[PDB]
């Protein structure tokens, strides 16, 4: 429960991003948008994210690809089991609450950054 001060509100956000264990491949719109989890585009007023990915897992496993699950790739983490994820990928809005996505269940490597042993950053497939 202790996080270094510094890492706490990248870590918040981490979860409320990419930590979902009880989501599934259609309700991207719902859990994105403002009546849950009102995920958006960084350095946006409300703008709709192109892509986001949901791992399909609670916040403890998923901490330990930062350590012990994990093997350095630059200066991220890459799990060394997969992951069941589901990708939110955007058909439609510019900002909430007009953010519609489709989602797709895949199995996959997940790439994290992590600091000081928290996750940070889910590092997102170029194209989507
Ligand atoms: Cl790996």
């Amino acid at each position: 429960h202790m996080q270094p001060e510094h890492v706490k509100e990248r870590y918040k956000n981490f979860l409320n991003q990419h930590v979902g264990p009880d989501m599934s491949v259609q309700r991207c719109n719902s859990e994105i948008g403002p009546n849950n989890r009102k995920i958006t585009l960084s350095g946006t007023d409300n703008g709709c994210k192109p892509v986001n990915t949901f791992i399909l897992a609670n916040k403890r496993l998923i901490k330990t690809v930062c350590g012990r699950a994990g093997s350095p790739q630059g200066n991220m983490v890459r799990s060394n089991q997969p992951f069941p994820v589901v990708k939110c990928v955007l058909n439609n809005g510019e900002r909430h609450p007009y953010c519609e996505y489709r989602g797709t269940r895949s199995t996959r490597y997940i790439v994290l950054k992590c600091e000081e042993g928290w996750p940070v950053h889910y590092h997102e497939d170029e194209v989507n």
